[PDB]
């Protein structure tokens, strides 16, 4: 289904803006 991929990866930014969250407080206790 090509018009039905909204948002695809993450499903609606549902995991990646809770890791997005935790990932700048993991960088601020660990220089990559």
């Amino acid at each position: 289904c090509a018009k039905v991929k909204g948002i695809t990866q993450g499903p609606n930014e549902s995991p990646s803006a809770f890791l997005e969250r935790l990932k700048e407080a993991y960088r601020r206790y660990t220089p990559y």
